[PDB]
């Protein structure tokens, strides 16, 4: 196959075991389970392209290790996921994005920004400002819920073009 291998990163509570659920398994979890599972692969079809995805759903009251550097250098493209209604975690953006950048030892890698929990009202991050984010980095930014699936497939899909255009 081509295989994507993508890696889902950012803050405690954003959505990354969520929307990773979502895409693999089509359905909504709510849980409080710092555990991480094996990588989610699935075989799927992007823009015509039969392939493999193999997405690791990584910790997000973690600080960088070796460890975890161990398990992100694997990863070619980087999903670097927010909640819409959690300002600590966009902030904490810039700090995923530079270890990103750190461990893979490159000025250039394939992520998309994503703003998850898109079905909550009183958002606390302002729509434009991540826009603005996302543009000031080169990146992507999509819009998710993995409550009502809106985005999980644009969010994801596009991280897969990304890495085809690097
Ligand atoms: C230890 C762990 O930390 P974690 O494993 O780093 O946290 P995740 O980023 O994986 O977070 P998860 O996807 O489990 O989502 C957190 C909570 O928000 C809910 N949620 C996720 N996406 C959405 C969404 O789009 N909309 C709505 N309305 N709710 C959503 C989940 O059902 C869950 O209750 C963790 C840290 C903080 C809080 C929870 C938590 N956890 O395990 O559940
Ligand atoms: C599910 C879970 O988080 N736990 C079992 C850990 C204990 N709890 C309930 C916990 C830990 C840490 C924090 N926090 O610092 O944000 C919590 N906030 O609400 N419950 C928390
Ligand atoms: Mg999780």
């Amino acid at each position: 196959m081509t295989e994507y291998k993508l890696v889902v990163v950012g803050a405690g509570g954003v959505g990354k075991s969520a929307l990773t659920i979502q895409l693999i398994q089509n359905h909504f979890v709510d849980e409080c389970d710092p555990t991480i599972e094996d990588s989610y692969r699935k075989q799927v079809v992007i823009d015509g392209e039969t392939c493999l995805l193999d997405i690791l759903d990584t910790a997000g009251q973690e600080e960088y290790s070796a460890m975890r550097d161990q398990y992100m250098r694997t990863g070619e493209g980087f999903l670097c996921v927010f909640a819409i209604n959690n300002t600590k975690s966009f902030e904490d953006i810039h700090q995923y994005r530079e270890q990103i950048k750190r461990v893979k030892d490159s000025d250039d890698v394939p992520m998309v920004l994503v703003g998850n929990k898109s079905d909550l009202a009183a958002r606390t991050v302002e729509s434009r400002q991540a826009q603005d984010l996302a543009r000031s980095y080169g990146i992507p930014y999509i819009e998710t819920s993995a409550k009502t699936r809106q985005g999980v497939e644009d969010a994801f899909y596009t991280l897969v073009r990304e890495i085809r255009q690097h």
